[PDB]
C-alpha cells in the first residue's frame, strides 16, 4: 500500500483505533512505511571528491532525486514533490562553513524564494557580503515568539532573474528531544510560511532544511501537504503523503513520534472545523 486515505468525518476514531493498545495499529502502520525509497543509491554523494560536502557522512541525497548545481554539481539536497507541483521542496543539510556558497548559488539556480529552518549562513547585520558568485544582504530581521522571519536581498548570475527577495523562516521553538509541545504551534507556522509561499507571483521551490534535512524537515513538509489536503478534501491521507516524502529523501519523517504528532494535528484541526 502506497496510500490510506481516510475520510474526514471519520478520521477521529479512525486516530483513536489506532492508538488504541498503545498504539498497536497505528505502529504497524508506521512500520510499513520503514523500507520505502530504501532501494535507492547514494553513490554521486559517496564519492572521494564530495566527502567534505556532507554534513553526516549517513545522511545522503538519493542519486535519483538529487539537486544539482551547474558544472562539481554535488550538494547534498533533494528534491520533493508537495500538493501542487514538481520540485515543489528542496530538502537539504545546514550548509557546512566550506558549502555555504554552494547552498546560495543552489538557492539562487533554483530560483527559490523561500526558505525554512526548523533547527549561520547569512549575514549577522544589514552589511552585504558575497557568498561566491552571488551577494546577499539581509533587509530585516523579525524575531516573533515561535519563528523568526529574514529578508534578504540576493544577485547572482542572471538567468531567469537579475535580483530577488528571499524570506526566510526560522522556526525557534522546536525541543531538542521530541516533538513540538502542542499542534497548535506547528500548525500555526506551516499556516504563515504557506501563505507566504502562495501569495508571491512566482515562489520557485521552497528549501527545508534542519541540520541534515531529515525527521523534523519532512515532518514540516508532510504536514504543510497535509493542511493544504484538509482545505480542499473530504480525505486526508497522512500515510500516502510520508511514503511519498520517504521515496525522495531518507528519513522524511524519521520517528513513530512525528506520525503521531503528524495524526494529533489532523484531529485537531478537525475537531475546531466541526464546532464552526
Amino acid at each position: 500500500k502506497t496510500s490510506c486515505p481516510i475520510k474526514i468525518n471519520q478520521f477521529e476514531g479512525h486516530f483513536m483505533k489506532l492508538q488504541a493498545d498503545s498504539n498497536y495499529l497505528l505502529s504497524k502502520e508506521y512500520e510499513e512505511l520503514k523500507d520505502v525509497g530504501r532501494n535507492q543509491s547514494c553513490d554521486i554523494a559517496l564519492l572521494p571528491e564530495n566527502r567534505g560536502k556532507n554534513r553526516y557522512n549517513n545522511i545522503l541525497p538519493y542519486d535519483a532525486t538529487r539537486v544539482k548545481l551547474s558544472n562539481s554539481d554535488y550538494i547534498n539536497a533533494s528534491y520533493i514533490p508537495g500538493n501542487n507541483f514538481r520540485r515543489e521542496y528542496i530538502v537539504t543539510q545546514g550548509p557546512l562553513p566550506g558549502t555555504k556558497d554552494d547552498f546560495w548559488k543552489m538557492v539562487w539556480e533554483q530560483n527559490v524564494h523561500n526558505i525554512v529552518m526548523v533547527t549561520h549562513y547569512w549575514p549577522a547585520d544589514q552589511d552585504s557580503l558575497y557568498y561566491g558568485d552571488l551577494i546577499l544582504q539581509m533587509l530585516s530581521e523579525s524575531v516573533l515568539p515561535e519563528w523568526t522571519i529574514r529578508e534578504f536581498k540576493i544577485c547572482g548570475e542572471e538567468q531567469l532573474d537579475a535580483h530577488r527577495l528571499i524570506r526566510h523562516f526560522h522556526y525557534t521553538v522546536w525541543p531538542d528531544h521530541g516533538v513540538p509541545e502542542t499542534t497548535q504551534s506547528l500548525i500555526q507556522f506551516v499556516r504563515t510560511v504557506r501563505d507566504y509561499i502562495n501569495r508571491s507571483p512566482g515562489a520557485g521551490p521552497t528549501v527545508v532544511h534542519c541540520s541534515a534535512g531529515v525527521g523534523r524537515t519532512g515532518t514540516f513538509i508532510a504536514l504543510d501537504r497535509i493542511l493544504q489536503q484538509l482545505d480542499s478534501k473530504d480525505s486526508v491521507d497522512i500515510y500516502g503523503a510520508v511514503h511519498d516524502l520517504r521515496l525522495h529523501r531518507v528519513h522524511m519523517v524519521q520517528t513513530e513520534c512525528q506520525y503521531v504528532y503528524l495524526h494529533q494535528c489532523v484531529r485537531d484541526v478537525l475537531r475546531a472545523r466541526k464546532l464552526r
